[PDB]
């Protein structure tokens, strides 16, 4: 009653692998290249987003 | 040390805690309804898929 | 080796700690707003979905 | 296989750490900016949606 | 708090488990069926992108 | 108790165990092939990304 829980997780890790799966992460990052430039332009965003963050900002482990 | 580490993970959980976040799961589930029926159509792919599955089927865990 | 593992996970948690990351999750939830209403209207999949769920319903950590 | 299962998880964390991969997360968060304003429109969403949320509301960590 | 940190994670897991949520996973998989066939057809990228992937292939865990 | 929290996670892993799920990961990887080449051709920044990563670069798992 121990190595039968975490072990299951281990199986998932094998599935992800680094071959085909590795390619997917790299490819996605490259594609957003063009996406990145339009995204950059945007005014009126000084603290408006931060207020939402304020809820997040205190944080609490023992939530 | 042993602590602080796991504690940090808990903080992430706090971030998740947000009624808005909960709402997102429901919307995705409802939308897929329509997606599901077209998917069922068994066009040209009776056994072709399964060969790929064989690689997946062992589900190694040694990694 | 012992702490040179869980500690590594903790480092990932620090990475999450970013206002930008927090903003993305909240934003995604809001977007599905419009998506949610069409999903509601369908009227179908009465008993057809549940049968599949039956396999899923017992669930088990053994796997 | 004591220190082997947890170790595997650590390896996954290494995979996440990257240059190109990091850029994608930041870009996506700011970009959704535009998506957020349309989302705000509360067209017939006063409280009706919440009833569905009630199912989600108990949560129950017992699972 | 020993049994409070990990416990928080468990709560998240319970939330993931459900009826509507289960449906989402199956539908997404079925839908990509048709998506998969066009993907297969792609000229070039047979033996050239892999070299970049090679850097990823050794992988590590000493992150 | 001790063997209960982690046990819940194991249950999630069982859910993944599904050939259909396996199909989705491979499909996504194949599709991005085409996405990868357009990404390669864009603009010449060179300094725009590194500045962002630089903030990330010191790292502080002591979050």
């Amino acid at each position: 009653g121990a190595k039968n829980v975490i072990v299951l997780n281990a199986a998932s890790a094998a599935g992800n692998h680094g071959f085909f799966w590795g390619l997917l992460v790299v490819t996605l990052a490259w594609h957003v290249k063009g996406r990145l430039v339009p995204g950059a332009t945007y005014l009126s965003l000084g603290v408006w987003p931060l207020l939402l963050v304020r809820l997040l900002r205190p944080h609490r482990a023992l939530a």
